[PDB]
């Protein structure tokens, strides 16, 4: 129909999508003043009020551009995100956790969707991830096998650090980033277990070698693309 | 006029600008001995005295080379800097803060202006910054959205770290550099909030992925320029 | 013989090796639930039972594919690994240390052997190591010479950090990763030994210069290979 | 003369220089067992005895190869080093400091001189340094100007960290490596000086931008050489 075209040249319009970018920037400043108990005690009304207006508008416009583009709307990753942070946001307060009240702030990520220069650079960042998969595979297997070892070795005398398989995972991740791996983790262990450095000096070495190579992978792959294009 | 040319071939002279480089190096050694309470108690007079002589000379010469080059002086970034650290310096003591007394030391950055090899390498460093803008954009939006979350989640029971939106920003920046993110920030939070690692392990991951890519961006862009030039 | 070919087209089969990949994934989930004292108190029987079944199967199949390929089996690094983590695993409990009971978990690294995409990426990582050898040589010599110095200088008044040649090695390695090198190591030393920063500021500088170059070595070597291939 | 050629084909011989490599490796193992108070109490005699034999041999051979090559010996950086760690070593004990007794261990760096594969990789590492000079220049000027500021701002209430111009330099260097810059340096300062992060968040930013670029400089320069050669 032609009323269809009337609605498409509204919704595909520059001004329509530019308007909801201003609605994004407005609701980001509001989002930020909500973290002020002073502001909320004066303008807590006008503010949360403004937060409900922007959410109906995004649902009015997610129903509108779900109509303009019908099923094609759903094979698009960026539209799915706008649908799934509008709806994560669409849940009302005092229902569920507060964790949903805070995840409503995820709707600021609609700025990355509605802005072109931003969906470009995010396309770059995710374009990189297919290549990293084999090393992130190898990498995980390593953290798994070494978390099992570390729990079996240390989980009984250092339970806050190696009790769970998970507690072990976390500490190891922490050690990988060299966050206090020595004065804080390994040195305290050599007070009970003297040859513990045999477990962590190998460990530090291997995940640092693999991080270097993961990054050289990003660097050469990109260079190869540039060279071939 | 020809008295104009007399003043231009003075001010565009090698010796003129080389002389104010020695005045820079002299006033840097003086600048440094001023931080010695011993030195200041003997030669505090001769010293601050020397600091007032170099500042009139730079204003004599900023009035001179503002005359030689008239308006063109102002469309030049390096001359604006010399004008704005001479004048930040031109404010007298006991007026305002001490923060202006110390910012007078910024006039040592005139060494980067008056030396060619130095304005070259600074040109390299700033030439890099136009490219970084889209990722620094994305990056900020992320720190904002996640500071709001983190205040809403933790600002009441950990007020020194998540009370303000700003307190949150700082801690997050701190966590990004892996400065005691674990034994110091996240582990203390898991004493009250057990599933806090769900907020920071994602967070550490995303800003490390984006830092890697920002740096691979610098590396490939530069490589591309070299290849095409 | 043709019974030989009957056994080879069994053992070189897709399904045979795919089956022992499922046996790997099964014995990894089991491996992981063993670290649960709750799980072990109910299903400790069924579980360790399952661990003995998978080890006979791997020895049945290491005797099988040592037959199919006879001596060639042994000039292959990945088969040697499967032979040496099956046999490290083949030792029975209550004989030796517990350190062998835990190293049995190394048999999960059979997933990297039995999966193609995984032996590829490990081939990449080890392919990189021949080049790094001269800098790892230089590097070690440096840690040695500087551990000897550091013990001679500090081992008597700081025995937990510089008593052994080994204690010195460890601390230095720790300092190299910038793990609390300052508030934790060097600042406490400047309470007794004031000009200690002369030993560690040079040291931090040299191993950071050499790490940068080691990584630029990986990056240019790989780039050169890409360019020439 | 021909006795000259007799001495040159001795000193330029493979076996001559290979022999003093074994003397290097021997005196490195000895060097290392000297840090053992147990070893020194049994074999302290045989050991230090061995240390005096190797030093006469190196002076016999530094007088020999100073004769074979006369003045050309001195325009060679690697021979100057062998002359200046033999002579730093030639000073006798109980004269001067112990700091000279320990610097005798520097003579192990003769292994890098006497081995070809080693003087190669050190040639690589130093070949890189001419390029880094302009950024290390800019870099220093920055640490200087900002150490002066930081002493003027904080040296009176935090004297162990900002009292000297030097104390300031050290702390800043420490902050640059992100070693406890937050929970340890800047957070304690915001207890007295609340807007201190304005001094260090800019500071952390600028030296991290410049480190990234210094390393991209190494990476592209090397790539350019590879491409043009
Ligand atoms: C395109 C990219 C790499 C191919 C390429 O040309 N670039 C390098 C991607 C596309 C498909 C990817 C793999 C598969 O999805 C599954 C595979 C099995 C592992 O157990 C776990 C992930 C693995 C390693 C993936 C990583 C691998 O990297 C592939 C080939
Ligand atoms: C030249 C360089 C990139 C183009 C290029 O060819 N190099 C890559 C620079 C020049 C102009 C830059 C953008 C605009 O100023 C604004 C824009 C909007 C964002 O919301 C915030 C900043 C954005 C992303 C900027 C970054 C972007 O990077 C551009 C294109
Ligand atoms: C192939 C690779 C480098 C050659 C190349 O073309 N790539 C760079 C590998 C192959 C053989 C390697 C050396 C020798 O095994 C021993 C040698 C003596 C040292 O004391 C200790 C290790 C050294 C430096 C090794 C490193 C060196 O890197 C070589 C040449
Ligand atoms: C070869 C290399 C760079 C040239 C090149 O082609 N490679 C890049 C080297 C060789 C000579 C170098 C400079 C001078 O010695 C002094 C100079 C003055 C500064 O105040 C302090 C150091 C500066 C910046 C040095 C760094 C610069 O980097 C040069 C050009
Ligand atoms: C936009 C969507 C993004 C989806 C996120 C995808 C995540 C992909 C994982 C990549 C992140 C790796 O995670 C991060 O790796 C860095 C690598 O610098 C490691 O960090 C450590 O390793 C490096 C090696 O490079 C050490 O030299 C360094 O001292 C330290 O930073 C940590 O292990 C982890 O903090
Ligand atoms: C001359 C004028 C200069 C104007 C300044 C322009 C500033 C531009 C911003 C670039 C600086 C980024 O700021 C800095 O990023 C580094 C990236 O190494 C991060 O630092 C961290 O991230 C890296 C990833 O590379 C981790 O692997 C690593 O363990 C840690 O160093 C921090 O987040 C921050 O300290
Ligand atoms: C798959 C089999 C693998 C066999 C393992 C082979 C090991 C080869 C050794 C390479 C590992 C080097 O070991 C690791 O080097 C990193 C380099 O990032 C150093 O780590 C440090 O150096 C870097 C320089 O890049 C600093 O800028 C940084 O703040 C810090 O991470 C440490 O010294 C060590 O943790
Ligand atoms: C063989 C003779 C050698 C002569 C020595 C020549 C020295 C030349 C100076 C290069 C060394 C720079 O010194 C070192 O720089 C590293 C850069 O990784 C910095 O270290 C820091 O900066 C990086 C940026 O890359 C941060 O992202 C990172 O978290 C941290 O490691 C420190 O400021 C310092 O420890
Ligand atoms: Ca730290």
């Amino acid at each position: 129909g032609s009323m269809y075209l009337r609605i498409t040249n509204i919704v595909e319009s520059s001004f329509f999508t530019k308007f909801i970018i201003y609605l994004i920037v407005l609701n980001g400043i509001t989002m930020g003043l909500q973290t002020s108990k002073t502001f909320m005690q004066s303008f807590g009304v006008y503010t949360t009020l403004f937060n409900q207006i922007v959410i109906t508008i995004f649902t009015i416009e997610i129903i509108l551009r779900i109509y303009v583009h019908r099923i094609s709307f759903f094979k698009d990753p960026w539209s799915l995100f706008d649908f799934f942070v509008v709806a994560i946001s669409l849940v009302p307060t005092s229902s569920g956790f507060e964790i949903l009240r805070v995840l409503r702030v995820l709707r600021l990520f609609r700025l990355v969707t509605a802005v072109p220069q931003m969906r470009k650079i995010v396309s770059a960042l995710i374009s990189v991830i297919p290549g990293m998969l084999s090393v992130i595979a190898l990498m995980t297997l390593f953290f798994y096998i070494f978390a099992i070892m570390a729990t079996q070795l240390f989980g009984e005398r250092f339970p806050e650090w190696f009790g769970t398989l998970g507690e072990s995972f976390y500490t190891l991740f922490q050690v990988m980033t060299l966050e206090s791996w020595s004065m804080g983790i390994v040195r305290p262990l050599m007070e009970v277990y003297p040859y513990a450095w045999v477990f962590f000096i190998p460990f530090i070495f291997v995940v640092t070698f693999v991080m270097i190579n993961l990054v050289v992978a990003i660097i050469v792959d990109a260079m190869a693309i540039l060279n071939q294009k």
